[PDB]
């Protein structure tokens, strides 16, 4: 029943209390939510976009007050767009668990104070339940298709598996029926990196003026390479020294330097403690968690999806996708994104990306 | 020189005094440390030389033991009959310069008393050979049969084989490129800057202290670890299963994380965290063509025979910088893939196939 914030603009939907699946039970949480496009009389023309591990609810337009960062997907929603907002209404949320306007460990509890290590851990699935009450706070229960890569998709695939008769179709872009070995090997290091870190403080950091920026900038400049191809990363920088510096004297590589600076982007726009909980996350996604396994759950969802991946994926490999592809019935077959740029080929491949939506609303309409 | 190898299988020391190092930074009374097995022929012709990687030491082969951590890591590879067969062959193994388990590194002590620490000073590829030459040159050896390594060991052997051409007959080049790469330099310089993050670094000057940078030198070992390693392999041993009857949830641990908690404490038994990034550095440095007018026309104008192999699944060093070596050095007659599904490990575990290549290089050496 509560209205839709004007187009661009965020708003803040209270979705009350929510059972987790750990047991652990949370309460008063606030979903921030942006959207483009109007929506039909009918509310049946919502477009969810769902946004990755460092995302937001911004998926479109510049950078700005309110923003620190432009359109993770620039240009999918608009005139013409892929999520064309001539008929279509693309809605996006900051994930559960995250530091952009819903309720994660860096948000201020009742009391005033940042939930901080009083934050459950939570699912990829948990996140999903928590979008679905934020659009039916909205008064919208039932979608035309839900959209995402990475994280993303893996919130995409637990929507159109847990929620089959309230989505007509899903695109499901570089992720993953669970968590794999390799990925959580990175992971649960990455998440060691923090927890090692002298300010990390048991996670409570949040009000003592010390923050553990040495670990979360350590397990960025990690997680950023599985994120890019081996090959172009060696065709950009090579072993080649940044500008005039000179590594056997204090200087840095050229990838060094770039490594460097995706971690200093990273801690002034993100908080370490919403990195933990959704890198923990990452590591309980499973869509075969109490439904018989991997092979069952897909074989018993029959929403219409496009599945996508790319060929350089160093994190989710192609392999990943082709088992989607093979095992969900509503998949017509994989569609192989030829990318150099590895796992954020999800990112910057915006023509390939563009044409996987502009199907997958194909078959919602 | 005139110093004697020490008995088959034990440690000898030996000293080679002071070295210049490619920077022209002088270290002085550097000691490398040395095992071997076989007899040594009366030409002094029939030497072997062993090189191992980031974090092995001179034991390539036996059990673990007194004055041994691990066991050969290698194991089985010289003996007789084997792969190095010591009937006919010497197999001569150095500790690195900057290791830690005999050799002068950051942990060994300086003139002044202290260790060198934070004041050790950077060495590259080009510099561990030039102490290895010293070392064989102390004891009459001037000339090599065959080198042979893979991983740091196989860019030993790329450096040796290319600025000792006269003086080596053949090299065996496993799991290694001709230069460093940028995905390696990324996550090698990542692993260092998590050393050196820890609170106990103390600069590198932790020695002595009573604290040491564990939980850098673990990160960095479990990072590692996974560059190391194949994915699909990985996957089907552990897959997301929890450790045990351990709950992630609660506090437990996933059983691919319970493993890399391992290998990071195993690493801290034996190795040090100042070696670590000193050997990590000279990996970053690797570059065979500089100096010599750039990658291509180093290999093309080094004569050596040598076999060149990678492997398959190996995501550190991917089998297209082998396809490099093998097409540009003319010694090589054609790649030889190493089929494993254990990653960079695969230089490592694979003991027939790696066996093969062996015999194979010192079939190039008679
Ligand atoms: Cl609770
Ligand atoms: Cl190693
Ligand atoms: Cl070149
Ligand atoms: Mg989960
Ligand atoms: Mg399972
Ligand atoms: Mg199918
Ligand atoms: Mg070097
Ligand atoms: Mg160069
Ligand atoms: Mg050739």
């Amino acid at each position: 029943a509560m209205t839709l914030p004007a187009e661009g603009e965020i708003g803040l939907i209270d979705v009350g209390s929510l059972q987790l699946e750990s047991g652990a039970v949370i309460d008063d949480v606030c979903i921030a939510v942006q959207r483009w496009g109007k929506l039909s009389p009918a509310r049946d023309n919502v477009v969810v976009v769902l946004h990755a591990l460092t995302g937001d609810s911004h998926i479109t337009g510049p950078a700005g007050p309110g923003h620190p960062t432009p359109g993770w997907w620039d240009g999918v929603a608009g005139p013409g767009a892929p999520i064309d907002t001539t008929r279509w209404c693309a809605v996006a949320t900051n994930v559960l668990g995250g530091c952009r306007g819903s309720t994660g460990p860096s948000s201020l509890a009742r009391d005033g104070k940042p939930w901080g290590s009083r934050f459950p851990l939570i699912s990829i699935r948990d996140q999903v339940q928590a979008d679905v009450a934020a659009l039916a706070a909205l008064g919208i229960t039932e979608v035309a298709a839900v959209v995402g890569g990475s994280m993303g998709g893996a919130r995409a695939l637990e929507w159109v598996v847990g929620y089959p008769d309230r989505v007509r179709a899903g695109l499901l872009l570089a992720v993953g029926a669970r968590a794999t070995a390799d990925q959580i090997g990175t992971q649960t290091t990455q998440i060691a990196a923090i927890k090692a870190d002298p300010d990390w403080q048991s996670g409570d950091y949040h009000e003592t003026g010390r923050a553990p920026d040495a670990g979360l900038r350590l397990a960025r400049r990690f997680a950023h390479l599985t994120y890019r191809g081996e090959i172009e990363l060696d065709t950009r920088f090579a072993n080649h020294n940044q500008g005039n510096e000179d590594p056997t004297a204090g200087g840095r590589y050229a990838v060094q330097s770039y490594l460097e600076h995706q971690g200093d982007k990273l801690l002034s726009r993100f908080d370490a403690g919403s990195y933990v909980i959704l890198t923990e996350a990452l590591n309980s996604h499973d869509v075969g968690r109490g439904r018989g396994g991997v092979s069952a759950a897909l074989r018993a969802c029959p929403v219409p999806v496009v599945v996508g991946g790319i060929t350089s994926d160093r994190l989710y490999p192609l392999r990943l996708q082709q088992e989607l592809a093979d095992l969900l019935p509503g998949c017509a077959g994989l569609r192989v994104v030829e990318s150099v740029y590895g796992h954020d080929g999800f990112l910057v491949e915006t023509e390939a990306v563009g044409e996987l939506i502009r199907q997958t609303l194909g078959l919602a309409d």
